[PDB]
């Protein structure tokens, strides 16, 4: 029950255990929901090596990482390359055409997917997988759908907790190997 | 009475109810008051994803939106056009200007509009609207001004915070839809 | 899903809709879990009045408020005098009794029971009730099982904040009549 | 505009400038809302030496201070002889007839007269009054109600910060004279 | 490593292994540091229930509770019978011989036992002892030469994070029963 | 420069080190402010043993120990008798009455005195003192004009804090001995 | 005595009162101490529009701005043209020569000048003006050391907080008018 | 046994006075974690001013400063030229290659080493240094490790708090000289 982060429910643990696919949201997950914009039409956004270091250690332990996102940026896919990511949708704001399309691809079942939101838009999706995530600084209304409510910021570590949380409940959180990146 | 955010007043929310139009300043309500500058020329800002949500929800929702700035960037333009903002004035030291053409161009009246804030030379826009609003974090001065001091500070999701606001009051918020982007 | 101490879930809505009995726990519930001893054998122990003005709502609304606790005192009869309680448990350690026996008492189903409680102890009583509640400062190792966490710590407004969740799911809040006591 | 404990409104130090009556709730105000109950039939209650102090600052600057109470209690009588508090009403459920009373008892208009509460039962006489205030932590649905929110919470100077406010406005701060007891 | 308080280190954890003994002191560790003191001479002291339960599930788990402290009172041996502590030194302003006759009287070496402290005469005891223990609350003195420190200040919940550690260490904590008193 | 509080100033340490006298408001310093009254008469008042360590620490280095308070009470000199405080001057509305029979009796001059207060009937005394001493949730007034202002909140440990200062400054902080009474 | 950011002594606000000559450092003042840099040599730095509005206050109001930094940068000289600050001072590790240079330049006592450092090497400068100011989130050593701490970060206000009590000093700041940029 | 940051171990202290050589992570230590990235490749990253003094302290006080970085990217580079860091590993997937590599080169114990780091890619390394810092948001797990943990955290001036206790170890913290570059 009890994590470095905190004690969660056996609940929480059990659904994490069976989880095969990980499907994260960019902004406000990956990042702390800043997007910058510059005058010559430069786009910047900030990610932590923290969470990379977690997507690394999850892709090595057969879990999957995907992301499908509402806004469309080609620094997104540099950092899907930098990470290993492959399973990538862009430009997605009803996301579950995105959800049904992994589901056929990876020949996986909802209730092993694991999903993390932080606004309203991630719902629809957050509602059908076994384990939905909601961000510490997410969307209040969104706060109390979700099945585990993360300690950690999005953008500040909050998907390194997830991966730590999903690699505990499958007993490999000690074995695991990543890089911070 | 009662919201996402924290109990507010029935003046605050019959305010809201009359709202056509939501005018907010860039510098500390949609950005942190940040300006990044470079040694080439390049200049920064921040946006958020939660605020982008809440104007997509607003102008869907027959809410118009306006910016008023006193600065002028390329980028703000750009920001606008994503979120599909067509009222937009840069470069104003007097934004009372402005607010007589928003007001002259929707055939509306200052009672129908609200002003979100975070510095003395917002208050005379303020003054003359239905629902003055000022950001958590904002000048110490200009809080007390206010009918509605938001508990998001400014670039955090303080423009969302008044959107979800506007939508509740007008009965909207449940079948708002909108864009993280 | 909205209250005055934040976003709720439909779940925990609907739980409270159908609670027609209350049971509180004394010490880190009603008190923040103080024990004033004297030299002369004297015993002191803080309630809120916040928390009378909500048990004073619940039982003129058609909920009966319950105590089970561990210690015995006087000064808890004189509490329960004061707002009502006519079903107080002193001194029991196996809290499965004194449950078991106000179900039988009162002829109700076990779902339509809430239990507040603080510590491991109280966790045998809330696993078999409709709505378990756990305070905002309860034992870590108890927050995670409940359905609903308190905003609010104990003998500060926690009672008063289930009180005032029971009322609004099933639309008395509004004719809510109490006394500050 | 600018206070000791931050900034206030013109229209709020506008309304402390024709106060005359200050009246006072015990608990939640003068106290943190705390009752201490023994096993003999002890009550005790917690009253702060600041809030004292300028209680009688603004006895000695022309402003009468008034005690109305929904439970009843030898230990106020005391602290009113303490303080040189003569109007005192206990045990008050509608609390409009003590407050109608003290208007007929000092020929004063509802305009001069301020109320202190803490919860919803203290609204009905804080709609009336010129200069509505609610302590920094008093319910959270009777805070957007009043005119001032007190930083400091019950009990803990907030009577004092009140007091404080109208002597300030009046312009009897700084020749202010009382006893911190 | 990881316990429902936070993370610990691996020689804590060790060094919490061998614990036979635990001994708290009375005024900064069981309580908040406050002594009530009245007019007629009455003296008053706070205990936590928590607390209590922890020590109650030590005692039950093989662990003996003792008492060392430099205050006299007759309340210290009220609560001492509530919660089952025979070993209790009142009055002790030098806390070595209390330290010396302890070992003595039950045949135990110094690297199984831990002694929780608050201030820097608590020292040359925590010197000596297998696992000492400073409160999150200690003089800031004391702190950073303890092998612990705990995350609950003294009076709060402070001595019942020891016992829930040593009972993790020895691996009783999930059979451990106690009374919240 | 450096203390265990946090970094003092140069001139601080100077005016600490001619320090032989150390006067004590009771209210808001030794206490947190709190009076409790009962329905009987009873008073009650807390202190922190903390605080008592220091003082005992002081008078046991040539520093002697000074007690003027606006309040009256028994309880008080019952506090000095426990602590070795031999100088008392309840019930004193004008402190420069008792601050000037401190200077005839002792033959002391005021720049080797110290005098820690909480509200503004302590100023007129800190004026003319040689280090004066405001506690950390002192009156908002008072704070700017005392020459040193402490971490720790009255009633908590604030006085300790000062004594602690003033051992340091003279070299004695590594061989003071006290009791935590 | 009293600001919007609270209480200042009548010493420090003795000192505003003749400041002609505000010397501002960028990092950690100006900014939250933070440079970004990129592959290709790309500098930036942020800066807040809240300070901007206080130096253009300053400047239209009889008080010239002055900055001096230990680095060099291209968009500092940006940053001063769009602020039309004329008097800046790029890569200075010995700060007296740029001081003495602006006494000269300008004609004005060092007494006049007001200085707002964050590190020991703005100390020399500091100790020899009339108001020496240090940020909340200086380094730790150089805090205790200044007349005035300001409540804001660097880079978050503070700029403005020292503006605006200049500007409350001299009676100038209800009359004095500035740009957002 | 005191420091500026707050008080700390005679055993760190000791410890510290040994150390010659100062190894730190970049990703979450000299910065706050964060990878800026953007549409066109570019790369940015934030480093401390407040660090890059401190840096340049220990350079010039006979303690090495070397760099060890899972990541490789040119502004790395740069930012180590300012500072007149020579040791730089990049690229670094295992970290005891480069750690070896660096007592090789500069003939050095590992008890005269400091390693500061932030994920569990740094403990290898840190298990054998002489010092094994922590920054005060490390990754949970790391934290215990440590022999210090820092105040400050990364890339806010947790490198410069290294630094600071180095020479304060040393005694050569009151005549170290920077650059707040």
């Amino acid at each position: 029950l009890a994590t470095c982060y905190g004690p969660v429910s056996a609940d929480v643990m059990a659904k994490a255990e069976n989880i095969r696919l990980l499907i994260l949201d960019v902004d406000g997950v990956l990042s702390d929901g800043l997007i910058y914009m510059g005058n010559n039409g430069e786009e910047l956004k900030a990610f932590n090596v923290r969470d990379g270091y977690g997507i690394r250690c999850a892709l090595t332990s057969d879990i999957e990482v995907a992301i499908i996102t509402g806004r469309k940026a080609k620094l997104v896919e540099d950092r899907c390359a930098t990470l290993g990511i492959t399973h990538l949708y862009q430009g997605q704001s009803n996301k579950l055409i995105a959800f049904s399309d992994l589901l056929e691809k990876l020949a996986i079942a909802p209730e092993n997917v694991a999903y993390v939101g932080d606004d309203l838009i991630d719902w629809p999706v957050m509602e059908k997988v076994g384990l939905s995530v909601a961000v510490a600084d997410a969307h209040p209304l969104l706060i109390p759908r979700a099945d585990y409510v993360t300690r950690i910021a999005g953008g500040r570590g909050a998907v390194r907790e997830v991966c730590d949380l999903l690699l505990l409940a499958q007993g490999k959180l000690d074995e695991a190997k990543g890089q911070s990146i």
